DNA sequence: GACCACGGCGCG
DNA sequence: GCGCGCCGTGGTC
């Protein structure tokens, strides 16, 4: 890319663009290039010259195409320069790091985004030359799966607007009663939003006693973990964490969102963010759809305010305890494979009551995590001695697990990265650091991801095997939250939709253990997950 | 107006 | 106790 060609270029080059903002949903596509075979092709009007192209080609290729299809044209994502540097090692999330790590630097202007495309896919395209499980992710994952993305952001979610403005307005008088009660316990007002000021009111002048510390100041905590165990001591705390709950709630999601429908869809459109997490998940964004509430009354209520299309219905589908499974395949524990073989609830067949089911339920996810048998001993009120004990059990029934764990863990020292099943790494360097505190967090980081990120493998690939199907049905695919998926159907077609989603998803490729799913169809999305 | 670090908390 | 993104605060620029 030297010699300036006019507009427009050959197939199979390419592009480079450049956005008013990173939203492409809502940016102004403010300039747009090209490059193939030592030219360079810059687009006289952007708008226009889109038409021209075939398929996006190069950095943030998906980002290019929702904003094509919010243009009604259908301009695929190809090759894509991140998502070869994000296989390499998912540290890659950004273009600028990229850049300046595989042979350019990031700049504003689209020819120079073009070029330093058609660079930086040579180079990383080299070395993934004989990465053939990476490769293999690249062609049948991670590449297939970005046009399927760029589908999602693009078709956008129903938002019942006047529900939600109806919503703020309840809470917002809720929140004035909390506040004001809090402020006569308190023997005068405050910024209760301001946890600085919270912390001398309850520790300083009502004398209550601190328990932990915040993790990078050393402050004494306000959370809602130190709050719980002094629901107690003090008629204020059960106040504040119902004041937390609502203010958090109304000013995360109740009051924002409306003001995010897009003018032209009628609809909210989020980003699911392909290169973005250490695992290879999918991380979603502007606004995070991904972290909608639904655990608590309330959420349950911001729930309902994300509706079907007229004269379609929503199709919610979820695998159940995927990581737990896979587990029991990386693992190959014949016991828990046994308990998931013969469709055992788990959380009983691993017990092997009220408090064992629920200790059974936690601990199973516990693991995964690497909880300490402190946390456990808080969660069963048991003293630390019996919740060691538990833990300990736990393994000697499960032995393999624990054989994986450290073997997972005794590789990635040696090699310096851990895999998921189908061969994606993370580098995790700090499992030989010499302080016992940030080691212990590399390796719970380091055993978690291969679980973590062969449930995201699986999800990827069922979504992009389900795609094709959904669109010759008519259906289409809305929303993906890590382990769960949200389509929107056709009333008529809604039923045989649910029914081929399920078994897509349950034989995306099957594990020593079956994959469960659960399919629920409604006009809302809580409707829906019943 | 924008950026950041932080504590805090929403979801899987 | 793993993975994220966004809130308000507090501080800067
Ligand atoms: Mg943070």
């Amino acid at each position: 890319a030297l010699e300036e060609a006019p507009w427009p270029p050959p197939e199979g080059a390419f592009v480079g663009f450049v956005l008013s903002r990173k939203e492409p949903m809502w940016a102004d596509l403010l300039a747009l290039a090209a490059a193939r075979g030592g030219r360079v092709h810059r687009a006289p009007e952007p708008y226009k010259a889109l038409r021209d192209l075939k398929e996006a080609r190069g950095l943030l290729a998906k980002d290019l195409s929702v904003l094509a299809l919010r243009e009604g044209l259908g301009l695929p994502p190809g090759d894509d320069p991140m998502l070869l540097a994000y296989l390499l090692d998912p540290s890659n999330t950004t273009p600028e790091g990229v850049a300046r790590r595989y042979g350019g630097e990031w700049t504003e202007e689209a020819g120079e985004r073009a070029a330093l495309s058609e660079r930086l896919f040579a180079n990383l395209w080299g070395r993934l030359e004989g990465e053939e499980r990476l490769l293999w992710l690249y062609r049948e994952v991670e590449r297939p799966l970005s046009a399927v993305l760029a589908h999602m952001e693009a078709t956008g979610v129903r938002l019942d607007v006047a529900y939600l403005r109806a919503l703020s307005l309840e809470v917002a008088e809720e929140i004035a009663r909390l506040e004001a009660e809090v402020f006569r316990l308190a023997g005068h007002p405050f910024n209760l939003n301001s946890r600085d000021q919270l912390e001398r009111v309850l520790f300083d002048e009502l004398g209550l006693p601190a328990i932990g510390k915040t993790e990078k100041t050393g402050k004494r905590s306000t959370s809602a973990a130190v709050l719980e165990a002094l629901r107690e001591a003090h008629p204020i705390v059960e106040k504040i964490l119902q004041y937390r709950e609502l203010t958090k709630l109304k000013s995360t999601y109740i009051d924002p969102l409306p003001d995010l429908i897009h003018p032209r869809t009628g609809r909210l459109h989020t980003r699911f963010n392909q290169t973005a997490t250490a695992t290879g998940r999918l991380s979603s964004s502007d606004p995070n759809l991904q972290n909608i509430p639904v655990r608590t009354p309330l959420g349950q209520r911001i729930r309902r305010a994300f509706i079907a299309e007229e004269g379609w219905l929503l199709v919610a589908l979820d695998y159940s305890q995927i990581e737990l499974r896979v587990l029991a395949h990386l693992s190959g524990d014949e016991n828990l494979i046994r308990v998931f073989q013969e469709g055992r609830d788990i959380h009983t067949e691993t017990a092997s009551d009220p408090l064992m089911r629920r200790a059974a339920k936690t601990i199973n996810f516990g693991v995964l995590y690497g909880m300490s048998a402190h946390r456990l001993s808080q969660e069963l009120a048991i003293p630390y001695e019996e919740a060691q004990a538990f833990i300990e059990r736990y393994f000697q029934s499960f032995p393999k697990v624990r054989a994986w764990i450290e073997k997972t863990l005794e590789e990635g020292r040696r090699r310096g990265y851990v895999e998921t099943l189908f061969g994606r790494r993370r580098y995790v360097p700090d499992l030989e650091a010499r302080v016992k505190s940030v080691r212990e967090a590399a390796e719970r980081m380091a055993f978690n991801m291969p679980v973590q990120g062969t449930a995201a493998d699986l999800m990827k690939l069922a979504m992009v095997k389900l795609f094709p199907r959904l669109e010759e049905m008519g259906a289409r695919m809305l929303l993906q939250v890590h382990d769960e998926l949200v389509l929107e159907a056709p009333k008529e077609r809604a039923e045989a939709v649910a029914r081929l989603a399920k078994e897509v998803m349950e034989g995306v490729y099957p594990l020593a253990v079956p994959l469960e799913v659960e399919v629920g169809i409604g006009e809302d999305w809580l409707s829906a997950k019943e």
